[PDB]
């Protein structure tokens, strides 16, 4: 008859219901992702033939590295508004430090946040 | 020109981006509620005029409560499925207990939450 | 006997546990309060008599108003530190805008928040 | 002369203050786990010689699985008290269904969940 147990819990994320001993088939909960943190694909799972589908990923947010911008002579653009930590799909905009010029081959001073990845522009004096 | 500061912390609810020191005109920021919470309203805040629009509110869920329960007469009708936390607008099941039927002028024996908030069917011997 | 229902939930806050339909008098839980928000008392309600014990308080963040630090002529005074919210007990430092003096009986530069609440220092041309 | 960025986000917790761009030397920090997950070592991070310490580990709560305790014939021993997700450090008891007993070589019916692991007992017939 296929009836499933409580939902799982995912990194960084959680359901918005309470969890239920046991769900008939059809039923289906909801998750939600940790404030900063971005849900990717369908937030949704359905319990079907005693599983339930596959949950959502919850994608990281990146962090500025000090060490990093010291060693590529960059600093955040904006300093009234500083997005120390940045959503992934969201950009962040550098600009090279007094005296430097962006190196050949790097990355434009836009980037943007994937899971928990920035990569990073470098500068050259 | 009508720029705004940090958007204003929400009971319960939390923004989805990291706040910045200041916000053009027309820029937004989204809200989301804590697990059980409801959002009620629009989760987005626009910055216009120097003011944040007004944020959504994050409705209560309801806890069973068993000296309530106890006085009325009643249990829940799920033991397999019990919603000790329910959320805004979810409904919670009851039977009368051994030996009891429903009042007259009682609630129904299915009733909703609504922010905090059951009302209680009541049996009687 | 003296058994307690499942444990009240508090604004800003949840417990660490599990909830369970019925506990044992002297079982208890424990509170914890969203991340920037203080805990104020005791994290732990125990059962006892039919009822749980009061639950802690989780104290409001205070947050940095634009309009009013633009109406009083000040400014945070260590804009690579910015506190643009503050927890409760926690202190924040603001200065004079360029040309501004202290007013008499204005509150100190630095200001201690308190539930949401921050009382800002005043500077006169 | 050291000084540390914006302190790394770990799974499943979150700092207790505002996260600023630049802190000194000797500056700390601290960390709590979502509700269900357990704080492994020491809480606190402190910046030094231009690297944070390491934060701590939030390890996870296990959810009962329904096909397992099928397969093994097992059901959780206090339907009014069911430990559907356990904090690690937590036990859970099960009893053998109706007409089987415990396997020779079986973990006891009491079992410990560790960071998202439950050793079952198994029962036949």
């Amino acid at each position: 008859t296929g009836k499933c147990g409580p939902p799982p819990p995912i990194d960084n994320g959680d359901i918005t219901s309470f969890p239920l001993s046991v769900y008939a088939p059809a039923s289906s909960v909801e998750y939600q992702c940790a404030n900063l943190y971005q849900l990717e694909g369908n937030k949704r799972i359905t319990c079907r033939n005693g599983q339930w589908s596959e949950p959502p990923k919850c994608l990281h947010p990146c962090v500025i590295s000090r060490e990093i911008m010291e060693n590529y002579n960059i600093a955040l653009r904006w300093t009234a508004k500083q997005k120390l930590y940045s959503r992934t799909g969201e950009s962040v905009e550098f600009v090279c430090k007094r005296g430097y010029r962006l190196s050949s081959r790097s990355h434009t001073l836009r980037t943007t946040c994937w899971d928990g990845k920035l990569e990073y522009p470098t500068c050259a004096k």
